[PDB]
């Protein structure tokens, strides 16, 4: 047990052999945050251990109401969760790193670190691979916008992680100074959100967000103090008047009860499907994690200067629009936006917190006749709506970014756009079909990193390629002196220092640097 063991501040753990790598899982990173510590900020573990910690349980999935849970009752997980997992190749001719920290995805809302597999990477075997688990839903971002109950406890609970990192990777044979941090959606954008802080680069050298960033609209939120009321009257604390009998009133219920009140803010399906998640918090909250705009952030320069990559895919927007070719005995969803445009586009597309009704009615109308123009709602028509979810959703908020960091940014600054459809994907799942090319949906480049059972067991021989392509792209820009970022046979361009955008564009069976005014 020489390879099996770790020491940590707390004592000795135990992990597991798996042939081709070891696994230290559930370590806990904070004490449960139960109780009275539902709703507050993450406090360190503090456990002391007098045994060995059996490293050898798959960590749990955070209490959550899960999208991809089906049936009526979507809640699944624990509240006792914050915990981080490390995978560290077996190789008996290298014992050093670099490290790989990831943050899974799920709309702020759902997810789960055990669900993006790690056969892929440890079978690669370039990187130690720490998954990091999170509060999720009201747990982890309700707000009601005022210093009693500020929100964001889930960017909280992910920075904690990364403190973790730097102060015990090593006992594993991580290098704490090449630590990668990369996530896709909901990952990617709190990936980013974690960058935004000036002391970024004391936690991680480089970052990666794949199909989400802190500029798209499902990711900072406005209006969460209404939905935090809105909570409590769900769940028997409608009594509450004020953010402190709120929080008090809400910490009486049982958690299933909370995060199982998640479905009264579900009025299509699951639409809005991100009604918690990351706010900006008031300057007189301590130890608040964000609160300016990002877009201030960036252009002050007050951020973790390092190199960073942000990616995005050509049908990004299957997720969610798909759920809109599910087909009923009446017809197929979509059928219903020709009457409930102006009601449903703005918890589809995410303005109706931002917007007063009458300006929300005109963008609705506007983006309807831009994208659409004078076509009727059918599956006819679904292609161009699914483009218009694409770039509300994920594309313009990444042209967005990357249009920001390279003008106020000093460090080096990359984007990728991934067209190459994958047989099945998170569209099928949310249409519950197999009979339309949908393209090349959220989540096909990212599965093929951290395997998962929403696409085929197998991969494509072109995958397979890509597959290693993207693997060691990410463990060379962890171990990268320059930060310098390589794709295959393709450097990265910097957007530093160029006029138009530089794009680097990934194919079935290539890649190459694309340069544009404005995102395809």
């Amino acid at each position: 047990d020489d390879p099996l063991l770790v020491q940590l501040p707390q004592g000795v753990l135990r992990g597991r052999d798996n042939g081709s790598y070891y696994s230290y899982e559930s370590i806990p990173y904070a004490e449960p945050p139960t109780g009275d510590l539902r709703f507050e900020a993450p406090e360190p573990y503090k456990q002391k251990w007098s045994d060995i910690f059996d490293a050898t349980k798959t960590p749990v999935a955070c209490l959550q109401w899960d999208q991809f849970t089906p049936g009526a009752n979507k809640l699944v997980g624990e509240e006792d969760c914050l915990t981080v997992s490390v995978y560290k190749p077996k190789n008996s001719k290298r014992n050093s790193f670099p490290v790989v920290a990831h943050i899974h995805g799920g709309a702020f809302m759902f997810g789960a670190a055990w669900q993006n597999g790690h056969e892929n990477v440890m079978r690669e075997g370039k990187f130690i691979l720490v998954k990091i688990s999170y509060r999720l839903g009201p747990l982890g971002f309700l707000s009601t916008g005022d210093r009693d109950l500020p929100g964001n406890y889930g960017l909280k609970d992910q920075r904690l992680a990364l403190k973790w990192i730097k102060q015990n990777i090593a006992s594993f044979g991580g290098e704490p100074q090449n630590v990668l941090l990369v996530g896709h959606s909901a990952g990617g954008a709190s990936v980013h959100l974690q960058m935004l802080r000036e002391d970024f680069g004391q936690l991680a050298k480089a970052a990666f967000s794949f199909s989400g960033n802190a500029l798209d609209p499902w990711v900072i939120q406005k209006g969460a103090r209404e939905r935090a009321f809105e909570l409590g009257r769900s769940v028997g604390c409608e009594s509450a008047e004020d953010s402190a009998s709120l929080k008090k009133c809400l910490k009486s219920k049982p958690a299933s009860e909370l995060v199982t009140a998640v479905r009264k803010f579900l009025i299509f399906s699951y639409v809005p499907f991100a009604p918690f998640s990351p706010v900006l918090e008031p300057s007189d909250a301590p130890g608040a994690f964000i609160t300016q705009d990002p877009r201030d952030v960036i252009k002050s320069g007050k951020f973790g200067q390092v190199p960073w990559a942000v990616s995005y895919v050509t049908e990004d927007g299957g997720y969610n629009a798909a759920l809109l070719l599910k087909e009923r005995k009446s017809g197929v969803v979509i059928d219903d936006l020709n009457e409930r445009w102006l009601e449903l586009a703005p918890y589809l597309l995410f303005y109706r917190d931002t917007k007063t009704k009458k300006d929300m009615d005109d963008y609705s109308r506007k983006i309807k006749q831009e994208y659409i123009g004078n076509q009727r709602f059918d599956i006819g028509s679904y292609s161009e709506l699914q483009r218009l979810f694409t770039d509300i959703l994920f594309k313009n908020g990444t042209q967005e970014s990357l249009d920001l960091h390279r003008k106020y940014g000093k460090s080096p600054v990359y984007a990728y756009v991934y067209d190459n459809p994958a047989e099945k994907g998170i569209a099928q799942v949310l249409a519950n079909r197999t009979d339309y090319d949908f393209g090349t949906v959220h989540g096909d480049d990212y599965s093929l990193i951290f395997e998962n059972s929403v696409r085929d067991v197998e991969m494509r021989p072109d995958e397979q390629i890509i597959s290693r392509n993207f693997i060691n792209m990410l463990a060379d820009f962890a171990s990268s002196d320059d930060g310098s970022l390589k794709y295959g046979e393709c450097d990265f361009k910097d957007n530093v220092g160029s006029e138009k955008f530089q794009l680097l564009a990934i194919y079935t069976d290539g890649c190459q640097n694309r340069q544009h005014v404005e995102f395809p």
